[PDB]
């Protein structure tokens, strides 16, 4: 559509991806939920778990809003992550890089808000060795920004999700909480927001 | 061809690949089929299934046509297909990343056609506890859309293909039939439309 | 050479490596034959061959001429393959990406002859029975454009090599034939030249 | 923030990333030091230990710096490492790449110090015979800059962390030691700086 | 430093790395030799050997000259090998390509000299069926330009080492010897040179 060739010219013009969209030293506020499609394997000998896991990040960008009346008719525009600010979470517990299964795209609103729901295949490391008990295995999986304390990155938490558990995996999903905490660390003066995820599981077997 | 040369000149000039070619709130039909070439593994324990894949993609970029009068002789161009915009289509079933086998070009004809018809090395999930009995094991393989709703991205079927199927394999194909959908999600208010594959097969022993 | 700078300059100024460059409706002769310099392995339960094989390309691209007297001494250069159009042959049988072992490099001479030679590892699909007898495995390996007929990719044949082979590996070469086709497709209106190299070879033990 | 962007705009202006900040012949020193978080696996056959590190680099760029008063509220920005000059260092034990599980970030503040501090999954030689013993096995991890002597960067420890370890791996670390060197190489005039970690760990069992 | 960065602005200005610097038809001499830092493994069924090695390649790059009296302090500068002009030299035996375990950067000093020196981990074809022997298994890497005649490319040996062998791994080093050649192929009126070396070794049990 023409006004989205427009409305896309713009970015490129103005816009940089580097830079963190707070404004006014108020927090970018990340909205952070995870559903747990599977458990591909658990490792016991190494201590590691394999999932695929669906990630949904949204957060508002101030920069990237514009004004309907002037490119209407579009209401949401699907763009590379890329070509955007993104926030540098980074799941702590992680051995290996994830790999995304799903396109690098994100939506954006026209006030600016962006959605980004990634799927990730990932290895991490996990004290496994409950995992053929009836109480099973429980791993935490911690989330936060790497770089970003929170008056930059504000990591908020939303409603989960056990639907999405593929059935015919050899392990069940007995459940799955969450947490958000705040922490210090030595170095710097600002804490540090996570947000985790506990879930428990076992062996069909 | 000199024509030919000043025919690409004029992509880069204006053409932005990010943009979905849509105009007048139109849909871009994407019609999709599939000819599974190859069962390459069955893995059991894990229920994955590992595939060669070739994907038949076609639709109108409206952006892409030209006078045939105004450059004779030049009825298609063959095209990278990372400098056109394509469509964000996912199996919905991966557990890994797609491996492309094959050139990553497009056809483009006259009246802006795009034809893309990449075969893929993948793997993905499936129950695959039955591929040692006569009834076998019955795989979904879904694609669609990432992104883009129904009113931005008609999805739609066409004729597929067991004649690809390689003879020597350990697995035998019993067949695949195709089905289109369009479903919502509690998110979005707009449909999202689906081409599922099933595909039934069996060990030979 | 201060001449090979100035000529290099010219090629970016002019020249789209997308294009293929036929012209007045005449194809682009693309020469190809192989060198089979090992099998690497077999793997019977899968139905793949491993081996490093050796391709010689060479067409003529009337674009990238020169005249000797205005750059002297110069008589070939030496050029990354990217920055030239190439020919998009596609090995049919194959389930993984070449892996390629040699510089991306192709020599050019001052008509616009190009020879690329890259020396490529590749597993691919062949019926691999017959390995350990008398009679042998022999699979097909068919060579072909993916996007141009013969009106504008004419590929023909050439003179091939067992004297390449490695004679410690655990396979022996029985023998190597080859034999170029037109084929048409339900699709398209022209015919596709391929050059097939059927193989023969055998466990030593 | 707005003078966060005007910021960054400044960088992509004057500053070349691959030219190390020295100024008035004066080294750049760079603060290393290293925190053990897993030991994952040891290769007795193949004399290799899989671990994940996390490094802690840091030294002053002094093209880096602004005035905070032309800038006010930015005290420091997150950076890719892509864009800044970085050291050199090199683990001279690895036997594959590295992987960084981290994102590729660092804090730079107003006078130009960078924090860089990434966390790596990296294999490495090691004689590990000794790791079903009392005494366990010893490795050495020597890190260097690859290409500059001790005049233009000077390597400078600091202290090091057993506390990150993962209790639950089934190799227990006993101990860690450090030490910087110079060395001279029969080619160079200059010594070239490393900071050696010796780690000394057992199996559990 | 200030000079610094002036002589590297000037090479994106003028430079061309895909060029050979070469000068009234003399060739460019290129000075080769290696260290064997590790045999990593022997595959005995497929005529396998996994190394690191130790390459050190020195030319002259006439372009990259500079006036040490307009530059004064710069000495010499580190650079990305992928912005000079570098020789494509290629192991024959390789059946993989290389994983570079260093910095991929060079030094250059005022006359345009330049070092690099990359450490690979490599697999390579070779006979080793003698490897449980006291004789040992010899294989030969020879290594050569790819598209460069002596005239154009002339290589040449240096004084090799053995001390840079790792004495833990699980075969020793019996011996190395290098031998430089000229050898003519059927194609080609001019000579290619390589430099190969003779690497004995067996397993200690
Ligand atoms: C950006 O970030 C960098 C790094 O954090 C900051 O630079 C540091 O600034 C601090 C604070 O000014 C410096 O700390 C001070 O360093 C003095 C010199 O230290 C060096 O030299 C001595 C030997 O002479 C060594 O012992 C020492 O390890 C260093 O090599 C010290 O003398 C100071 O110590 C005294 O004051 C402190 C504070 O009151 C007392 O607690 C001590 O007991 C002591 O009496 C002091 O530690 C530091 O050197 C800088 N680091 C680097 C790496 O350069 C920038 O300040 C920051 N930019 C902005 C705008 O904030
Ligand atoms: C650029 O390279 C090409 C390919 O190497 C050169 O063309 C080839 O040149 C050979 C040798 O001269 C030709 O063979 C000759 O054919 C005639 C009969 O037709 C015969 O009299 C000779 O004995 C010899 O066999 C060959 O046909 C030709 N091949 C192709 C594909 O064009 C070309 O000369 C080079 N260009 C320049 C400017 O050097
Ligand atoms: C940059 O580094 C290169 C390599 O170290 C330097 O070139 C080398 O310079 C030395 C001393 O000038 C040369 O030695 C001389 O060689 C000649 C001819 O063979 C001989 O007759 C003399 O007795 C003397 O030994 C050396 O050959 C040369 N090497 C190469 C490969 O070119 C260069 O000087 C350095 N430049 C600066 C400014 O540091
Ligand atoms: C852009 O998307 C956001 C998020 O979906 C919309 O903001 C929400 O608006 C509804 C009420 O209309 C409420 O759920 C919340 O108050 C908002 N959510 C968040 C996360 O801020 C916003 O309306 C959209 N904008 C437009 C113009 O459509
Ligand atoms: C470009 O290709 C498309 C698809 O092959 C052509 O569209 C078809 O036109 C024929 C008319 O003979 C119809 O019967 C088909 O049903 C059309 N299909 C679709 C999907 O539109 C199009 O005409 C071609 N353009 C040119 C100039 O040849
Ligand atoms: C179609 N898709 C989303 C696409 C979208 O709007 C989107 C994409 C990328 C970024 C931001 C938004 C909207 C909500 C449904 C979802 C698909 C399903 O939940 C699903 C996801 C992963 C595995 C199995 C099933
Ligand atoms: C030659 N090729 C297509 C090439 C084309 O025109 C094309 C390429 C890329 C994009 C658009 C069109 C046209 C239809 C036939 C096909 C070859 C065979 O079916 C095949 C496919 C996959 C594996 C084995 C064999
Ligand atoms: C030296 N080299 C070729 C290099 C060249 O001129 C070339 C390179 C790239 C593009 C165009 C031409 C020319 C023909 C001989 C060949 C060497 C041997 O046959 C060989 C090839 C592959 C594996 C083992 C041995
Ligand atoms: C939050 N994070 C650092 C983030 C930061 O300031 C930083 C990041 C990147 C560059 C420069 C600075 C600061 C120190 C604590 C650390 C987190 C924990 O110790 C940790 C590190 C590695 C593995 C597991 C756990
Ligand atoms: C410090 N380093 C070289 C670094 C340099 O100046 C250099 C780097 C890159 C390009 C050109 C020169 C110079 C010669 C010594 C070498 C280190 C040692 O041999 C070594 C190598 C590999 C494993 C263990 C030890
Ligand atoms: O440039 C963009 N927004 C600025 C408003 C100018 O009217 C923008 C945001 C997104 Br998402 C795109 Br595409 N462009
Ligand atoms: O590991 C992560 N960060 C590194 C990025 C590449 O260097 C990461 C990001 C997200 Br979202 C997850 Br889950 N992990
Ligand atoms: O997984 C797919 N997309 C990932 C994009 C990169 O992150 C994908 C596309 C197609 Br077609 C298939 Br099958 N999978
Ligand atoms: O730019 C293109 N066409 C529009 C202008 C008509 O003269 C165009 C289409 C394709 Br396919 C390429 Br390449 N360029
Ligand atoms: O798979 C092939 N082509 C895809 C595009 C580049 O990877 C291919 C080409 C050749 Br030659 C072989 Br063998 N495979
Ligand atoms: O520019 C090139 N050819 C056109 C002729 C201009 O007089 C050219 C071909 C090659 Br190969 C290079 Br490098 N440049
Ligand atoms: O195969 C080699 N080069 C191919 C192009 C770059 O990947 C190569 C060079 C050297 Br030195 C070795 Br060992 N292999
Ligand atoms: O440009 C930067 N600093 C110089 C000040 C000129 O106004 C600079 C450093 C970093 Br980190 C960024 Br982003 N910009
Ligand atoms: O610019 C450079 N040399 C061209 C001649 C001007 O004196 C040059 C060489 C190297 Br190494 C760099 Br960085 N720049
Ligand atoms: O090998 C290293 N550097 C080369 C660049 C690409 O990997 C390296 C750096 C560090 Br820190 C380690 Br551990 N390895």
């Amino acid at each position: 559509g023409e006004f989205q060739r427009k409305l896309y010219k713009e970015l490129v013009k103005n816009y940089n991806p580097d830079v963190i969209p707070t404004q006014r030293d108020r927090p970018v506020t990340v909205y952070f939920s995870l559903s747990l499609l599977q458990i591909m394997d658990v490792d016991e000998k190494n201590q590691v778990v394999d999932v695929v896991i669906w990630l949904q990040m949204s957060w508002t960008d101030h920069y990237l809003q514009w004004n309907v009346s002037e490119y209407p008719g579009v209401k949401q525009v699907s763009v590379p992550i890329s070509s955007l600010w993104k926030p540098d979470i980074l799941l702590y517990n992680a051995i290996e890089r994830p790999e995304v299964l799903t396109p690098q795209l994100a939506l954006v609103n026209s006030s600016g808000h962006v959605q980004y729901l990634p799927s990730i295949r990932q290895r991490f490391s996990c004290d496994v060795s409950g995992v053929d008990t009836e109480s099973g295995a429980t791993c935490k999986l911690k989330f936060g920004s790497w770089t970003h304390h929170s008056r930059e990155l504000d990591l908020q938490m939303q409603e989960a999700d056990i639907s999405g558990y593929i059935p015919y995996s050899r392990f069940e999903l007995v459940g799955v909480t969450q947490k958000r905490s705040e922490r210090f660390y030595e170095c710097c003066k600002e804490p540090y927001p996570d947000v985790t995820f506990t879930v428990t599981f076992r062996k069909k077997g």
